[PDB]
């Protein structure tokens, strides 16, 4: 196997998916923050040179008729990101893809807050991505933490599916944002919920006929600054272990994360349009909103009927290994610390990533 780029047309046949319906009739979301103009440009960019049917979008102005929603020009890098893989996971299509937008100027997290809020109270959005994230602490100290759990919590309830990546700062979440820090480990919020899916990061490695190889931890080590680039993996210091977590023996009693996970090295991450220019880009960022595009073709399939999966991932999965890549090799930390991956789940990948035409046959015989 190979450590390249891909183009995001290319992870349903990573992943097994191309038996599968694509996300034609189910409606995905995407939270930001800031505008998406230029981002928009960037996704009929990316429709119109894969010879693809152009996406039907729509954006939310999730807070202050007077707030601001001008583009932030490094954001749109990242919701740029978000889109196509998304679109590109899904198989090319999904019914409306929904950018809700968090007003700039809004204080403390409150316009975050208020864009997670709207995601959830429309109720039109089946599966929703979110790529970001910081110091769990951070938003405990402040009573984020306390708000947006009650918002992911009615999401759950009513059947949607947040996707949050899980960090790129390895266990060292919290020291300034990946400063290597010993045996101090941390976790990123929102994927510490246990009302979300969290979604951690791989090295992927393709035959020379582009099919699934295998896959590693992502870490590649520190850059210039010193600051480490690997999969936030580890567990809570807050949220008590949901009970679907109790068939992973030996664990704390905490959300343990991350669930699952993608591609998320640079080295063999996505090829992106941004200004209208293609860039390799990866992080938990990226393997995010390929969950996101591969779960909303599931739905597609099962008439978007599948409520909130962790409960039936934990079982399903555990009781059936051929249902995913087990991930086994490498650590989510630096200088000989950090957690290691293993044999089943393991803090830097969870269950590892997903067999999607594996799994839509075990759905078919037994529910989800
Ligand atoms: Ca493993």
């Amino acid at each position: 196997g190979t450590a390249k780029g891909h183009n995001p047309t290319e992870f349903p046949t990573i992943y097994d998916a191309s038996s599968a319906p694509t996300a034609a009739n189910t409606t995905v979301g995407i939270i930001t923050i800031g505008g998406v103009s230029q981002t928009l440009q960037d996704l009929q960019q990316f429709t119109s040179a894969n010879g693809l049917a152009s996406v039907n979008t729509q954006t939310i102005q999730t807070g202050s008729s007077n707030g601001d929603y001008s583009d932030d020009q490094q954001g749109q890098g990242e919701w740029d990101l978000d889109s196509q893989s998304i679109v590109g996971s899904a198989g090319g299509a999904v019914q409306q893809l929904l950018f809700y937008m968090a007003d700039q100027s809004a204080s403390g997290n409150t316009g975050l807050t208020q864009a997670f809020n709207q995601a959830v109270s429309d109720n039109v959005a089946k599966v929703i991505n979110v790529s970001l994230g910081w110091c769990e602490a951070d938003a405990n100290a402040d009573g984020t933490l306390q708000a947006e759990d009650r918002i992911f919590a009615t999401a759950a309830a009513q059947g949607q599916t947040f996707s949050v990546s899980s960090g790129d700062e390895g266990v060292y979440e919290c020291n300034n944002r990946g400063y290597p820090d010993g045996s101090t480990y941390s976790v990123s919020w929102p994927a510490s919920s246990p009302n979300v899916i969290a979604v951690g990061g791989t090295t992927l490695y393709t035959t020379s006929a582009g099919a699934y190889s295998n896959e590693t931890v992502w870490n590649e080590g520190l850059d210039s600054n010193g600051k480490l680039w690997a999969t936030g993996g580890g567990y809570s210091v807050y949220e008590s272990k949901p009970s679907w977590q109790s068939v992973v023996s030996g664990t704390p009693g905490r959300r343990l994360l991350p669930d699952i996970s993608f591609d998320a090295a640079q080295g063999t991450g996505a090829l992106i349009y941004n200004y209208g220019q293609l860039q390799q880009i990866g992080g938990t960022s990226l393997a995010s909103p390929i969950f996101v595009g591969l779960w909303a073709r599931l739905q597609s399939a099962n008439s978007n009927s599948l409520g909130f999966p962790a409960a039936s991932f934990y079982s399903a999965i555990s009781s059936t290994p051929s249902l995913v890549h087990d991930v086994k090799s490498g650590n989510n930390g630096y200088g000989g610390y950090g957690y290691n991956a293993g044999t089943g789940w393991d803090y830097p990948t969870g269950w590892g990533s997903l067999d999607i035409a594996k799994l839509s046959a075990y759905i078919r015989s037994n529910g989800f």
